[PDB]
């Protein structure tokens, strides 16, 4: 995330890390949301390589065991039917991960709260982006994870000429765009959780910035807007 804070131990914690094996040991790659105790959301983007992958539910520090994690291996990768691959401009860029064991609950390792199908944010709403991802253009992964305030720009303004055009969808939200902050590399598939009637419920999952750096005035952070596809989720996890 550039531009973040380091959040708390149990401000986020639906928040897991996607780890992929490298070669004698696990390495993070993209965020995700716990949704169920053996279901986990990211992109499908994340899970795009053939490459053995494990999540950690109750993670805070990566580099340094907190006590509070838990290992769980990826049973299934659900990729949505519809997304290729090369462009990911056309949207549908999201993927629900079955584990091979259901994780224990308890403060740091929570259920997300998914937002009602249909629900579009409002031009200005309060969003927070968290994950292990760059902090800066070019720079290096957090060893803690971060947050950054990430407010929502809307469809129309969005898809203007002078903001992100076309390649932007409605199936999409953009949140940031101020230079200063924004998700960047390794945050990817990690949620973007905005309040709404007093809860935080996960509006996003992270998608892409530009081709020319994370934090770019203009260029908000693109999530593919979760409450478009509830009813794909929900079938996925009746069905699997
Ligand atoms: C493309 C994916 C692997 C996503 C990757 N996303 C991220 O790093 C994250 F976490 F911010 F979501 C990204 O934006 N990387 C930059 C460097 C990129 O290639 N951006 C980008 C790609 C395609 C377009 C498009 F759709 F217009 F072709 C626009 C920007
Ligand atoms: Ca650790």
């Amino acid at each position: 995330v550039v531009g973040g804070t380091e959040a708390q131990r149990n401000s986020w914690p639906s928040q897991i890390s996607l780890q992929y094996r490298s070669g004698s040991s696990w390495a993070h790659t993209c965020g995700g949301t716990l949704i169920r105790q053996n279901w986990v959301m990211t992109a499908a983007h994340c899970v795009d390589r053939e490459l053995t992958f494990r999540v950690v539910v109750g993670e805070h520090n990566l580099n340094q065991n907190n006590g509070t994690e838990q290992y769980v291996g990826v049973q299934k990768i659900v990729v949505h039917p519809y997304w290729n691959t090369d462009d990911v401009a056309a949207g549908y860029d999201i993927a629900l991960l079955r584990l091979a064991q259901s994780v224990t609950l308890n403060s740091y390792v929570q259920l997300g709260v998914l937002p009602r199908a249909g629900t579009i944010l409002a031009n200005n709403s309060p969003c927070y982006i968290t994950g292990w991802g760059l902090t800066r253009t070019n720079g290096q992964l957090a060893q803690t994870l971060q947050q950054a305030y990430l407010p929502t720009v809307d469809y129309a303004i969005c898809s203007s000429s002078s903001y992100w055009g076309s390649t932007v969808k409605n199936s999409m939200v953009c949140a940031g765009g101020d230079g200063v902050r924004s998700g960047c590399q390794g945050d990817s598939g990690g949620p973007l959780h905005c309040l709404v009637n007093g809860q935080y419920a996960v509006h996003g999952v992270t998608s892409f910035v530009s081709r020319l750096g994370c934090n770019v005035t203009r260029k908000p952070t693109v999530f593919t807007r979760v409450s478009a596809y509830i009813s794909w989720i929900n079938n996925v996890i009746a069905s699997n």
